[PDB]
C-alpha cells in the first residue's frame, strides 16, 4: 500500500500527469458540469491504475480526491473542492508538510471558487478580494517551497487564473481602470494588482525616494518576484505615468501609501469588481 510522500520519480510523474490530464477535462470559463466531473474521475482512475494497479489500495490523498469528485456529482464548489484535493495530493508528492499542503489546498480551492463566481453575484466583489488574498498567499508560499510543491501550486492554480475577464479623479478608481485595461484573465488582474501593491510598498519603505528611484526599485522587485515579466515591467511603466509622474502625483501617491495602503488596495479591488460587474 503506497504512501504518496514516499514515491520514486517515475511514480511522481505518473501522478502529476494524471492530475494534468484531469485538469484538461474542464473549462473554467463556464459553469462546471457533470460531464467534466465524470471525465476527471475517468482520468483519476486511469492514473490510479498505473499507480497501485486496478485493485490496489488508493493512497490517502487519492482517496480524498475520489471522495471529493463523488460528492460533487451527487450535488462550482464541487469542482473547486476537488481541485483543492488535487493540489493537496500534488503538494504531498512534492515533499510538502501537512501544513504546506493544507495551505496550498485552501488557497487553490479559493482561486477556483473565484474563477467560477459570476460577475453578477452579490458576493462577486468578495470573491474577487478573497482570490487576491489567496494569490498572494500562494506566491509567498511558492518562493519558499520545494520544487514539487512549486509545480503543485502552479499547475493547479494556473487554470483558475486563466479565467477570462472583460470590462463592463479618484486614485483607487484610476488604478482599477489601469489594471483592467491591460488584463484578459484573472491572473492578469492579480499580477497587475500585485505590481501596484508593490509600488505602494516601495514608496512606504523608501519615503525619501524620488520618482526615478521608486521606479528603479520597483523594477528590481518585479525581477525578484516569484513566477510575461516584460509585460509586468511595461505595466509598471504605465503606473509611473498615472501615480509617479511629477511631484504632485508622487505626493498624492505617498499619502495613500503612508496613510491608507491596505484600505487603498481593497478599494481598488472593489472598483475592479465594479468594472467587471457594472455595479456600485
Amino acid at each position: 500500500s503506497l504512501l504518496l510522500d514516499d514515491v520514486d520519480n517515475e511514480m511522481a510523474a505518473i501522478a502529476m500527469q494524471g492530475f494534468r490530464s484531469m485538469i484538461e477535462q474542464f473549462n473554467v470559463n463556464n459553469p462546471a458540469t457533470a460531464k467534466e466531473l465524470q471525465a476527471m474521475e475517468a482520468q483519476l482512475t486511469a492514473m490510479s491504475d498505473q499507480l497501485v494497479g486496478a485493485d490496489g489500495e488508493l493512497p490517502a490523498e487519492i482517496q480524498a480526491i475520489k471522495d471529493a469528485l463523488a460528492q460533487a456529482l451527487k450535488q462550482a464548489d464541487g469542482l473547486a473542492t476537488a481541485m483543492g484535493q488535487v493540489a493537496f495530493a500534488a503538494a504531498k508528492v512534492g515533499g510538502g508538510s501537512a501544513g504546506t499542503a493544507g495551505t496550498v489546498q485552501m488557497n487553490v480551492k479559493q482561486l477556483y471558487k473565484t474563477a467560477f463566481s459570476s460577475t453578477s453575484s452579490s458576493s462577486y466583489a468578495a470573491a474577487l478580494s478573497d482570490g487576491y488574498s489567496a494569490y498572494k498567499t500562494l506566491n509567498s508560499l511558492y518562493s519558499e517551497s520545494r520544487s514539487g510543491v512549486q509545480s503543485a501550486i502552479s499547475q493547479t492554480a494556473n487554470p483558475a487564473l486563466s479565467r477570462s475577464v472583460s470590462r463592463s479623479a479618484d486614485a483607487s478608481q484610476r488604478a482599477a481602470e489601469t489594471i483592467v485595461r491591460d488584463s484578459q484573465t484573472l491572473g492578469d488582474v492579480y499580477s497587475r494588482l500585485q505590481v501596484l501593491d508593490s509600488l505602494m510598498s516601495t514608496i512606504v519603505s523608501n519615503p525619501q525616494a524620488n520618482q526615478e528611484e521608486i521606479m528603479q526599485k520597483l523594477t528590481a522587485s518585479i525581477s525578484k518576484a516569484p513566477q510575461s515579466v516584460d509585460s509586468l515591467q511595461k505595466f509598471a511603466a504605465q503606473l509611473e505615468r498615472e501615480f509617479v509622474d511629477g511631484e504632485r502625483s508622487l505626493a498624492e501617491s505617498q499619502e495613500n501609501a503612508f496613510r491608507k495602503q491596505p484600505a487603498f488596495i481593497q478599494q481598488v479591488l472593489v472598483n475592479i469588481a465594479s468594472l467587471f460587474s457594472g455595479y456600485l
